[PDB]
């Protein structure tokens, strides 16, 4: 019988000393998080400085469009350019009024706001940076919008070998997978009102609306604070623990799957609810980790809820409606426990480390990390 609590939790040789990422990577993601803001908000001015010159002396159509493709506005199809250029000369002294007050707020989410952003494991595997920008509107255009942050990130494209820009749904991406990187720009709309009175010193959820790309619909009450505060609650009253097993199991999707798998949110949430349910010893997360996966199937199977009541859609469905996808999920969750309890009663150190890397990969190198239990 082994305990596995070193193999998980030591800073250098241990899982988490392989998933966490080093200072110097965490500020290059700053940095480029940086990047991607000052570029955004430089475009909104430029757009800006256009229409208060539409604004001051009312200039025509085909000269707006002229002084449109002399901005960062110009890494944009010559159709994006007439689009922007349209919309800005369409504009009634109202909108236009609102515009020209209008400027793009940052706001981080995901795993690097939770932090428990993970060192990318199979090729192919990138890093995760969501960095929404908020538009303070009342309640202005959502294809302006849309075609100011594209350009924005367009234009930082144009100054990198190795980037590349994907335009999906809920955001606008920037890979670069050299640095086996990718960061996602989505955008939201907010009161107004509400973002000053509160900034003169938390908004209201069923204000913040996520715009989407294409479809009927062109905004979603879409609140990411939600999730944020869920899990750092979740993370206070269960432990500082919690982040770490959820690493863990983030990892564990990242080893079983090159691409696809669970969301890290379901893994995330499933196993919040276990260690909420379930009695288990922080001071021993080979212990704690065995509990998790012995709950996982149960809870996936089940079906996984957001911890956002105004989600309608669940983070992953339950029984009676799994297909291919989730009944391969449920096929590697039923997986992961016989992997750990075979790995519990190995014969020895090494081989207790070749079948626990049979779940996590083999990142973890140092048998010495296991140790026999005590009695
Ligand atoms: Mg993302």
């Amino acid at each position: 019988t082994w305990n596995f609590h070193q193999y998980y939790t030591n800073r250098n040789d241990g899982l988490m000393g392989k998933l966490v990422l080093t200072d110097e990577e965490k500020n290059n993601l700053k940095a480029l998080r940086k990047i991607i803001r000052l570029r955004t908000r430089d475009v909104f001015e430029e757009a800006k400085g256009i229409a208060k010159a539409v604004k001051k002396s009312a200039l025509t159509f085909e000269i707006i469009q002229e002084k449109v493709s002399t901005t960062q506005i110009k890494h944009l199809s010559d159709s994006e350019q007439r689009e922007v250029a349209k919309l800005i000369y369409e504009m009634d002294d109202d909108a236009r009024d609102e515009f020209l007050g209008l400027t793009p707020r940052f706001w981080t989410q995901g795993s690097f706001q939770y932090d428990t952003l993970n060192r990318p494991f199979q090729p192919g595997q990138e890093m995760d940076i969501d960095d929404g920008t908020y538009m303070p509107m009342p309640i202005i255009g959502h294809s302006l919008l849309i075609l100011l942050v594209d350009a924005s990130l367009k234009s930082l494209v144009a100054e990198n070998h190795g980037w590349k820009f994907e335009a999906k749904q809920t955001c606008g991406r920037i890979k670069i997978e050299a640095e086996k990187t990718h960061i996602d720009v989505p955008m939201y709309a907010i009161p107004k009102d509400e973002f000053q009175k509160k900034q003169i010193a938390e908004l209201d959820s069923e204000n913040v609306n996520l715009a989407l790309r294409e479809g009927d619909r062109k905004w979603i009450n879409s609140d990411p604070k939600i999730v944020e505060d869920w899990f750092n609650d979740s993370c206070i009253r269960i432990g500082k623990h919690l982040r770490k097993v959820c690493r863990f199991m983030k990892a564990w999707r990242d080893a079983q799957w090159d691409v696809g798998g669970p969301s890290s949110i379901s893994l995330m949430a499933a196993t919040v609810n276990i260690l909420d349910s379930v009695a288990h010893d922080a001071s021993d997360l080979g212990e704690t980790m065995k509990i998790i996966a012995k709950h996982l199937p149960s809870e996936f199977a089940r079906g996984v809820e957001s911890p956002d009541s105004t989600d309608e859609k669940p983070l992953f469905p339950p029984s009676y409606k799994h297909g291919p996808r989730e009944m391969d999920i449920m096929s590697k969750l039923e997986r992961l426990p016989e992997i750990l309890s075979s790995a519990e009663s190995a014969d020895s150190k090494s081989e207790a480390l070749k079948k626990i890397n049979m779940a996590f990969g083999n990142r973890v190198t140092n048998s010495e990390l296991i140790v026999l239990a005590k009695a």
